[PDB]
């Protein structure tokens, strides 16, 4: 089974998390409670640039988000039939990416900065994320993204949508294709479970797993 | 049946690792050079940016924003993106360790200038300390002249732009790692990137204060 290091929390591993459960794979969290877990890890030497996210699979240690991200989608056949869709496909789970690092900072940020930045993610959503990705539906007409089959973009999609909800449940409101996506894919049986109570899916960041973030990687 | 043509302004900003790549390759490229924030609005009005941003390429008769999905499938085109899928993953790991460097040093001049001088030391002790041992280690784990599969990938044309731009900004930096020195040397004596470092390449000098303000005009920030 693969094995994730990370702390208890979304963070950096929670689109591993989606992705791996999507594609039906059973894996195992090492949760990281303090700066000593992270300084052992770092120490026996699993770690190459001394930073988690690190997810041990097919035995070898792999850090680096996207390099995880990147070797699962391959691995189990979501990354897109050929080099143009991969292209595609890496296209849309970038702005996602994009749209996605925005939402992360949104808690430590600086508290003064705090009302900007919201307001700014969320005209973002508006004007320039959503309308792109109901663009792309409402081209081809299809149940999913990219060459009609299940990809990764569609379960980062789907799993950005998640976070843009609990943000403000108006922002999908004008997007028709967007929440039928979020519904289709919210139904496919490995996601259906994902999003089950008591599942490894992880709640929104709160203050107390914020300072737990701060003591862990020293910030 | 079109060389690729790159879309952006002037300067190295986020296009300039796409410009190493296919010039390592042997893929003679255009660029149309964005001048202003019309220019720029021109491109989203035509509808050629999904997201209303560059990096923009045209090549193989499709437009590609986000330069990460640029990079990989100009890697992968021309067999720069390892032999397997556990190479690739060596790969994206070296290259994102590249990529979170380069952006610290690329962000060094929009820092509020009371940061400036803080930031900068920072970015030395994780130069050395975190980022060119964790690459001496790979080159030294092997001995072999190339990153990843003994043979040449784009890891080795992203690391050795960025010992470039440390070199720019500290030539002291890569003193105590002879194989980066080494990796270094090579890669730059390839006949394709030999033909790049020479002068009047499409390579792009450092962004001085005159071009960061072309790029708050044309990007509106
Ligand atoms: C907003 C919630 C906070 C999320 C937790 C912080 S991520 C922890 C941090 N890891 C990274 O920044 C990895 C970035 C890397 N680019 C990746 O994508 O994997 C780390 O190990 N830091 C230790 C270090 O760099 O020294
Ligand atoms: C230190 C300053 C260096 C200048 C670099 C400017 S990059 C310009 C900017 N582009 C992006 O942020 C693209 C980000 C995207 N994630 C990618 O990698 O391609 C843009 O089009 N912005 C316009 C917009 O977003 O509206």
């Amino acid at each position: 089974k693969p094995k994730l290091h990370y702390f208890n929390a979304r963070g950096l591993m929670e689109s591993t998390r989606w992705l791996l459960a999507a594609a039906g794979v059973e894996f195992e969290e090492k949760f990281i409670k303090s700066a000593e877990d992270l300084d052992k890890l770092r120490n026996d030497g699993y770690l190459m640039f001394q930073q988690v996210p690190m997810v041990e699979i097919d035995g070898m240690k792999l850090v680096q988000t996207r390099a995880i991200l990147n070797y699962i989608a391959s691995k189990y056949n979501l990354y897109g039939k050929d080099i143009k869709e991969r292209a595609l496909i890496d296209m849309y789970i970038e702005g996602i990416a994009d749209l996605g690092e925005m939402i992360l900072l949104l808690p430590v940020c600086p508290p003064e900065e705090k009302d900007a930045k919201l307001a700014l993610i969320k005209e973002k959503i508006k004007n320039r994320y959503f309308p792109a990705f109901e663009k792309v539906l409402k081209s081809h007409g299809q149940d999913y993204l990219v060459g009609n089959k299940l990809s990764r973009a569609d379960i980062h999609l789907v799993e950005l949508l998640y976070y843009v909800e609990e943000l403000d449940s108006s922002l999908i409101s004008s997007f028709p294709l967007l929440k039928a996506l979020k519904t289709r894919i919210s139904n496919l049986p490995t996601v259906k479970k994902f999003l089950q109570p008591g599942s490894p899916r992880k709640p929104p960041m709160d203050e107390k797993s914020l300072e737990e973030a701060r003591k862990i990687f020293r910030f």
